[PDB]
């Protein structure tokens, strides 16, 4: 359960190297995570698409998991043009995207920019319309609001992501997850980032969140994205749970009532993570949402 039975694969994109799990065979399901985890978030997700089938993809982030840490700035455009090119080297077709977080942003980009290669999208904790972007920090409540404001203040952010593993260490037990993860979890979450210039990308990942019209760049992607939410006619699964995060309940039904063909499965308890709360409700619902759909690109 804390297990990863993967063996690694290795491509180079853009000169750098990224890390990805391969396992079955015939058309992808490529799994995109985002802050501050790899793809160990989905080892207990995977086997159920492999089952079912399907050749799961699931790469670590450029500067994440066991992909490379080039000297970058690790913004969103930068993020981008390394799994695009990820997807490119591996000629991956007719794609069943299963994303969260910013893996929410950058395939739901992938799906608007080149819809023809896109089969269908299951998603969960996205940073997408209506609850974002954030008009402001007082947007956001008093705790994630100033946590927020923090994280994007020069030398007070530095001091608690890069000095202090922040992100890594408080947010993702504490704040994103419902149930303790085991001393095996939190191993693997922070193997990736022992040092203070390794954890960059956990810093940057904040400072990218579109807020007050900060980031120009994610703004407009993020918007663009909820464009192509709502007028998509591919088949959708979206993934939720109580209280959420970045999706609580009011969100959802909006959402439930406005986006075209989006198949909605309630979890149960959590907040962001919800892979670590419910990966078999996740597995067992991507693989039923996919044997009923079959779903293939045009
Ligand atoms: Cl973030
Ligand atoms: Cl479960």
């Amino acid at each position: 359960s804390s297990e990863f039975p993967f063996a690694k694969r290795t491509v180079e994109v853009e000169g750098a190297t990224i890390a990805y799990v391969d396992e079955g065979s015939g058309q992808p399901v490529l799994f995109l995570h985002g802050n501050p985890t790899s793809s160990y978030l989905w080892r207990n997700i995977i086997p159920y698409v492999v089952a079912a089938g399907y050749r799961a993809v699931a790469p670590d982030l450029i500067g994440m998991g066991d992909s490379a840490k080039p000297d970058i700035e690790y913004r969103l455009q930068d993020h981008v043009a390394y799994m695009d090119g990820f997807i490119d080297a591996l000629g991956l077709d007719d794609m069943v995207l299963v994303i969260h977080d910013w893996g929410s942003v950058i395939g739901m980009r992938h799906a608007r920019l080149n819809p023809d290669r896109v089969a269908a999208v299951a998603f969960m904790e996205a940073l997408v319309p209506p609850a974002l972007p954030m008009p402001s920090y007082e947007a956001m409540g008093p705790q994630l609001g100033p946590l927020f404001r923090d994280l994007r203040t020069a030398d007070v952010g530095e001091k608690m992501v890069l000095d202090g593993n922040f992100f890594v260490e408080t947010i993702l037990p504490e704040m994103g997850v419902v149930r303790s993860l085991s001393e095996a979890e939190m191993a693997a979450y922070r193997a990736p980032f022992p040092t203070r210039q390794s954890r960059l990308p956990t810093l940057q990942w904040p400072r990218e969140v579109p807020i007050g019209g900060e980031p120009a760049f994610a703004e407009a992607e993020v918007l663009k994205n909820g464009e192509w939410l709502m007028a998509s006619p591919i088949p959708k699964l979206l993934f939720h749970a109580e209280p959420g995060a970045l999706a609580p309940k009011p969100v959802v039904d909006y959402l439930s009532e406005n986006v075209p063909n989006l198949e909605v499965r309630f979890v149960g308890a959590g907040t962001h993570f919800l892979q670590e709360d419910h990966p078999h409700l996740i597995g067992q619902g991507i693989a039923d949402w996919l044997r009923r759909n079959k779903p293939h690109a045009s």
